[PDB]
DNA sequence: CACTAGCATTGTTTGGG
DNA sequence: GCCCAAACAATGCTAGT
């Protein structure tokens, strides 16, 4: 089964998702989330484009590999 | 142990009104 | 066309059956 490719937060979350679990070890994940949202609002574009560009390659790999893929929720 | 449903985030896509 | 809700990507669990 196909999942979908990585949106730019997804891919910035991953990283910066460990980097606060290991310096705050007693916030639940559903937490963490929280924080990165603040601090995701907090970047500015010019912070935040290399993940922008990165999901694009993600996304441009995904129609490579899957060709005919298409989104279908529930 | 196996479901699956939910909590949490943003961005993307879908599908209904 | 507009609007909107909501699935679902990763990650890291929960809680119910």
């Amino acid at each position: 089964r196909v999942k979908r490719p990585m949106n730019a937060f997804i891919v910035w979350s991953r990283d910066q998702r460990r980097k606060m679990a290991l310096e705050n070890p007693r916030m639940r994940n559903s937490e963490i989330s929280k924080q990165l949202g603040y601090q995701w609002k907090m970047l500015t574009e010019a912070e935040k484009w290399p993940f922008f560009q990165e999901a694009q390659k993600l996304q441009a790999m995904h129609r490579e590999k899957y060709p005919n893929y298409k989104y279908r929720p529930r």
